[PDB]
């Protein structure tokens, strides 16, 4: 089998991208936001205390002939943003792109934190990390591509991601005509349960390729290309008047700027995301000072290569018993 979905920014600077699921029976279709950095699926629901809820699509299982409570069965996640959600847990038949999962455990938020509630265009989360750090208990759920996996034609699912513009989530197989030139692919470490690789190093604007190994990991749920400090400050020195505001927590920039592009490494391949990709718009509106796509992760703890770089490529997520990843420009 294979699925494919359309992909949509939820706004006019990509901040994240909403996914049509099929969950039920009759089908609920609901827009979640797919994360390659975790590994729960859980929904805003009829259970969700209502003061949380603020216009997103709602799953009821008591409106699905095919939901089933997991009795006993509890979720409760914390992001990198600070966001928080917990609830309780249904199997139920999900689809995407018309890949279809039965017993696929939905979790159902009984508690939102509040970026959830203000943000009516995301109704959920579909982990596409690995099972291992799904967070039911006491008996731990496996995510979507888990459940169909065996399934699949080929055990991959690809992330094509536009700039300002719809992508594409295939499960199954890989799209020949979506990228050009070949796609490189590199080593994946599961022990923290992301999809963590090494890219080889990076480059600013037209200068010359800095070969340095940066661990980090392709997370689709977060927006933002987030790197070493000495790596952020050599691309923003490159940027009349930017500098790092505390304040506003993070590098800003003159909104008249034109931004480099930045390179970074796959094995011997390079990726280049455009300098305007790079750009995150006013930092609050009519302001002349604009939020920068490349931050330093010196607080986070790890390196991401969220959505700013993923965007750049076409992205295979190979989960083969040995997973790897592969990238390719398009």
């Amino acid at each position: 089998s294979t699925g494919s979905a359309t992909t949509t920014p939820i706004d006019s600077l990509d901040d994240a991208y909403i996914t049509p699921v099929q969950i039920g029976t009759p089908a609920q279709t609901l827009n979640l936001d797919f994360d390659t950095g975790s590994s729960d699926l859980w929904v805003f629901s009829s259970e969700t205390t209502a003061s949380e809820v603020d216009g997103q699509t709602i799953y009821t299982p008591s409106k699905s002939t095919t939901a089933k409570l997991l009795s006993g069965a509890t979720w409760s996640i914390s992001y990198g943003d600070g966001s928080s959600s917990s609830g309780d847990v249904y199997t139920d038949t999900v689809s995407v792109g018309g890949l279809t999962v039965t017993g696929q455990a939905v979790e159902s938020a009984k508690k939102v934190s509040s970026s959830f509630t203000e943000d009516s265009t995301i109704d959920g989360l579909l982990g596409l990390a690995f099972s291992t750090l799904n967070t039911v208990s006491p008996t731990q759920q496996k995510t979507f591509f888990d459940n169909a996996k065996a399934s699949l034609d080929s055990p991959v699912f690809t992330a094509d991601l536009g700039y300002h513009a719809p992508g594409t989530y295939n499960f199954g197989f890989i799209d020949t005509t979506a990228y050009t030139g070949s796609i490189t692919y590199t080593a994946v470490s599961t022990k923290q349960g992301f999809w963590e690789w090494t890219s080889t190093g990076y480059a600013v604007g037209s200068g010359t390729f800095k070969s340095t190994s940066i661990d980090g990991i392709a997370d689709t749920g977060t927006t933002l290309l987030y790197l070493p400090a000495t790596v952020v400050s050599a691309y923003w020195a490159q940027v009349s008047g930017a500098k790092s505001s505390s304040s506003v927590g993070g590098y800003v920039f003159p909104c008249s700027a034109t931004l480099p592009s930045f390179t970074f490494g796959v094995g011997s391949a390079r990726i280049v995301i455009p300098g305007d990709y790079i750009d995150f718009g006013p930092i609050s509106t009519g302001s002349s000072s604009c939020f920068g796509g490349i931050q330093s992760s010196a607080g986070i703890g790890i390196n991401i290569f969220g959505d700013v770089a993923l965007k750049a490529a076409f992205v295979v997520f190979n989960g083969a018993t040995t997973p790897t990843l592969g990238f390719a420009s398009k």
